[PDB]
């Protein structure tokens, strides 16, 4: 394995280093407003060195944005694809590229048998070429890598089955900035080339100046270069026709032949296109070839890419005719006139890349190496697109919940073949496709119209219910004696209990387990652990009595804690946000021990009084002028006090101190160690009254964030042997700190209400001497070094926080792990901050045509890890990556893939078993089974199961990693006949593995295996 810590890769372009050097000046460059007046040597071209030009027709189709998926399909996309089929069939020289398989699959399954055959034929002959072949063209900022891979796999599996093609060139023209997670996944999925568009206008200029727009994009830690994928960055402001022919959009617009005649479109530069004729073709070709030769100056080969398309183009037969016929007349003239030394024709994306690599192999070009990312994007002036890192945070949190439910449903159902009557495959395909659709760059981004967000939310809710149904059927099968198991595939054997989604303060929908001495004295509950190592996590359930004891199914007692059930309410008289105690339901809390990829059964039993192994939390309400606060049967009276500083410690874990406003102020790691200052604060950003307004995309704050008036908020302290918390009712946020014996859990119930033109930020203030350095993750896969730049505006120093962020000095690190993607920064030494929600009255003029005024309450979750790092082996000061510690990685896993909880639905579970997976290997802590998916239906003679293994890299801190077992996924299921390493989509066998053993992967590497079974 490569060492990803000690050796710094040597690349031509390192984006953090380039950012530190760049001036980011926003100068008027002339017709190319953000570049310069390009010159070329006309003698560059001659009969022996021609420019080869590929004009690549395309249509950008959003699977939800202004319309829903289904509205766009019926009004636009089905007509685009119907006209593509007819025009390409009729015109063999015409070409077209297609990205979004969600739409293509919808279209193809509505075709009659003869039209399916004609479609297969224009794909087989290469006229219609799929690019990327994902379900969508995903967001690259907020998306988890697991869901990027899921949607790629959904689209590519469909294309292999129905079109017998697997794209090797990727096309990503609209996401708002670009991540190196994409070449990471694409290069491990058979790709050879990718194309990107939305990068900072000042990056496009800097790379263009050096002809570094085409580069071998490697990962930031990759010293050897085997991760590298050839990348083409488009040079200009847009992918529309005015910005794709060359640098002068006034000229290029005249070659968008839809902008004349009866289509109702026009050129903003006020020179219309003209029909190409014998009379004008020389004059028109003079201007067009001059644009092409200017664009070709920015690249290193004599092969030029000219996209020809725009949003939902090629909808009408007449548009295909007007574009094709006028371009054919131009090609006929140019190719026939030696003085141009051009060969121009319609082409596809793969044809372009094939021709470039042929030029490279002929010695025309040696391409530069590049590492880094392309965040945060700006398309103009100070208009940085960091708003969408936070917009519609309810759905951003829902994405992470559904990610986990899909993983858990696929894994729990994978252990067996299912009869078709169980409809397992149907439910899992529905859930995979709804989650895949949401990865679209108007889905998870929060940039769609309100009614389209409602469609995404309804789809995801269906997907969650489908996963729940698969999971509970699977648990009943895995834990019922075979002598008894006789399933009804429609029946609910278990209900799922989820404490963190939507959250009881958001939707009070948790099931209360109703126990009674002389009716239902006990209930079985089951925990699932999707991670491939033993886990011992606190779990909670709602129960109808506080007098409840826990056992394992073998009747061994389990230590438990009972806490009241609290909810928070506005008082209209006092404006105070105050807690109310339930007199009817209580929380039972205990430690579940669950095998790797396994199940564990417990029993909850009622008694008439305090049982032997159940303790009761104390509750202190800190508020002047207390009113009484009853808790029904709960045996401990609430205590009252005036606001004051509080300290808590659970187990031998850290001691936390809180302010009289219930906000953290210090962490002490051990009895002996210093009280380390760590302050939580809430601030507000506003919007500019004059000049450019924030909206769903853009973050344009009116200066630094302002302190928020908290008043004298009500603080509730629940102190237990197993779990303690401090909760405070702040304006717009119920803020909780929860302690279970290690890194605290932070929960924010965020309700921005009617606070128009407000962004709520949560900030941490420390004395960590971080300077200008901080670290944020990319897609939950890797941590990238950031440098705060005072030469850029505040909004430019905001980055996506898809799963975590940290600051550190030589001695101390503070990491904040997230259960949802949000925008964040370190705007000063020792600080971290992360946006909670944003409510914007204005549109930001990027096409959505609305602000963000559809906010709803959301429960955000976090872990906060303070650690000493002076004994850790850290990368050198030049390394562009950072790595989590073991504790921070485990804390992230606790947020993203918690234990699943199941409540048995009926009164008696005949044949209940205690455990599943007790002899599953418990793998080393840096290894995950990111995916386990049965790939075959029950009718297949050879069953196939696919696994995606990911090995992260964790900082070595002198703590030797104790006894762990070798995980060979090929031997998890019996009767293995073959084990293959495959592409990550499972579509190509790369290696028939010695001994049917799936080897463990290297740090920072992801591998796919498929086991076949007789
Ligand atoms: C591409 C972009 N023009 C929009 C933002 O400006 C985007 O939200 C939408 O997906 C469109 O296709
Ligand atoms: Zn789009």
């Amino acid at each position: 394995c490569q060492d990803v810590v000690q050796d710094v890769p040597n690349v031509d372009v390192q984006m953090l280093e380039l950012y530190d050097r760049m001036s980011f000046k926003d100068i008027d460059g002339g017709v190319w407003k953000q570049g310069w007046n390009i010159k070329y040597d006309p003698l560059k071209y001659n009969a022996h060195h021609k420019l080869k030009v590929f004009v690549v027709p395309h249509s950008h189709n959003d699977p939800g944005w202004i319309q829903t998926f289904e509205e766009y399909y019926q009004h636009d996309t089905k007509h685009i694809l119907s006209n593509a089929l007819r025009h390409l069939h009729d015109n063999p020289e015409m070409k077209f590229i297609w990205a979004e398989i969600s739409y293509f699959a919808r279209f193809y399954h509505d075709l009659g048998e003869n039209k399916k055959l004609q479609m297969k034929s224009i794909v087989k002959n290469g006229q219609l070429e799929f690019v990327t072949g994902g379900w969508v063209m995903p967001d690259e900022a907020n998306s988890h890598w697991r869901n990027v891979l899921l949607q790629l796999t959904e689209g590519q599996t469909w294309l292999k089955q129905f079109m017998n093609v697997t794209p090797t060139a990727s096309w990503a023209i609209d996401p708002f900035g670009h991540s190196p997670t994409m070449p990471y996944i694409l290069q491990k999925s058979g790709f050879k080339n990718m194309l990107i568009q939305r990068t900072h206008y000042s990056v496009k200029k800097e790379l263009a100046q050096q002809r570094q727009l085409e580069f071998l994009w490697r990962q930031i830690w990759d010293n050897k270069g085997d991760t590298a994928l050839f990348t083409h960055m488009m040079p200009f402001y847009s992918y529309d026709i005015p910005h794709t022919c060359g640098p002068d959009p006034k000229v290029c617009c005249q070659f968008d032949f839809k902008r004349m005649g009866s289509f109702g479109l026009s050129c903003p530069w006020k020179v219309p296109p003209r029909t190409i004729s014998d009379q004008n073709v020389a004059a028109r070709s003079d201007l067009l070839v001059d644009q092409w030769k200017k664009k070709a100056e920015l690249y290193r080969t004599n092969v030029l890419l000219i996209p020809l398309g725009d949003d939902f183009r090629f909808k009408q037969n007449t548009e295909w005719d007007v574009q094709r016929v006028n371009y054919e007349r131009l090609f006929e003239h140019i190719n026939s006139q030696a003085h141009f030394n051009v060969q121009a024709q319609f082409g596809t994306l793969q044809e372009y890349f094939d021709a470039v690599h042929q030029a490279e192999r002929a010695g025309q070009a040696e391409f530069p190496t590049l590492s880094g990312d392309f965040f945060t994007y700006a398309d103009r002036s100070d208009n940085y697109w960091s708003g969408y890192y936070t917009s519609r945070p309810y759905h951003k949190r829902m994405d992470r919940v559904l990610m986990h439910y899909v993983r858990a449903a696929e894994m729990l159902s994978a252990w067996h073949s299912w009869d078709g009557m169980a409809r397992i495959e149907e439910r899992l395909e529905q859930a995979r496709r709804e989650l895949s659709l949401f990865q679209h760059h108007d889905g998870i981004t929060g940039t769609a119209k309100t009614h389209v967000v409602v469609d995404y939310e309804q789809r995801m809710q269906e997907a969650l219910k489908a996963c729940q149904m698969v999971m509970q059927q699977s648990v009943y099968r895995l834990l019922t004696k075979p002598s008894i198991y006789s399933p009804d595939f429609s029946f609910s054997y278990f209900t799922l209990d989820d404490s963190r989604w939507p959250g009881s303060g958001v939707e009070d929908s948790r099931t209360t387990i109703i126990l009674g001495e002389d009716i239902l004295p006990s209930k079985h509950v089951v925990m699932h652990n999707t991670l491939p190592h033993w886990r011992e996590q606190l779990v909670d359930f709602y129960v109808s009595s506080p007098f409840v004891s826990v056992t394992d199914l073998a009747n061994n007692p389990v230590e438990a804690q009972v806490s009241p059930v609290w909810s928070w309410h506005h008082d209209t008289l006092t404006k105070t946000i105050h807690p109310q105690g339930s007199t009817t339901k209580y929380r039972i809390i205990f430690k579940a021990r669950v095998p790797p990829m396994g199940l564990a059964t417990y029993v909850l039993t009622i008694s008439d009084s305090k049982p032997e192994h159940t303790s009761y939390a104390s509750n202190l309400l800190l508020r002047k002028n207390p009113t009484s606060l009853p808790l029904g049967q709960y045996p401990e009276d609430v205590k009252f006090g005036d606001p004051r500083e509080i300290s808590l410690r659970v187990g031998n874990g850290p001691t936390l101190a809180f302010s009289e406003q219930g906000l953290l102020k210090s962490i002490q790691l051990t009895q002996d160690s210093p009280h380390v200052p760590v302050h939580f604060k809430f601030l507000k950003y506003g919007v500019r009254s004059h000049g450019d307004r924030s909206g769903a995309y853009l973050f344009l704050p009116n200066g630094p964030a302002s302190p928020v008036e908290l008043g004298q908020p009500v603080v509730l302290v629940t102190k237990g042997k197993l779990e303690s918390s401090v909760s405070v009712g702040l304006p717009s946020v119920v803020h909780q700190t929860i302690m279970r014996g290690g890194a605290p859990e932070i929960r924010n119930l965020v309700d921005i209400g009617s606070l128009d033109n407000t962004e709520i930020v949560m900030r941490l203030e420390t004395h960590i001497d971080s300077g200008d350095i901080f670290y944020t993750d990319l897609n939950g896969l890797q941590f990238i070094k950031r440098r705060r730049l005072d030469k850029l505006p505040l909004q430019a120093n905001y980055y996506p926080i898809p799963s975590g962020m940290f600051i550190e000095d030589a001695n101390t690190r503070l990491t904040l792990l997230t259960g949802q993607p949000l925008g964040g920064s370190s705007l000063a030494s020792g600080e971290l901050e992360i946006m909670q929600d944003r409510r914007l009255a204005s549109d930001d003029e990027r096409g959505l045509g609305q602000g963000v005024l559809d906010n709803k309450p959301v429960l955000h979750i976090y872990r906060l890890v303070l650690e000493k790092v002076n004994n850790c082996v850290r990368p050198s000061e030049l390394h562009p990556a950072g790595y989590l510690t073991s504790a921070a990685h485990k804390a992230s896993q606790s947020l993203l893939d918690p234990l699943d909880k199941f409540i048995f639905a009926e009164n008696e579970w005949i044949g209940a078993q205690g455990q599943f997976g007790g002899d599953h290997p418990s793998a080393r802590e840096d290894l995950d089974v990111s995916v386990m998916r049965r790939l075959t239906k029950s009718s297949a003679k050879t069953q196939r199961v696919g696994y995606v293994l990911h090995r992260t890299n964790l900082m070595q801190c002198g703590t030797p990693e104790e006894h762990t077992q070798k995980l060979d996924v090929c031997h998890l299921l019996p009767n293995v006949a073959r084990c293959e390493r495959t592409t990550l989509t499972f579509l190509q066998n790369l290696e028939h593995l010695d001994g049917m053993v799936a080897p463990e992967v290297c740090p920072m590497e992801t591998a796919a295996y498929v086991s076949s079974h007789s």
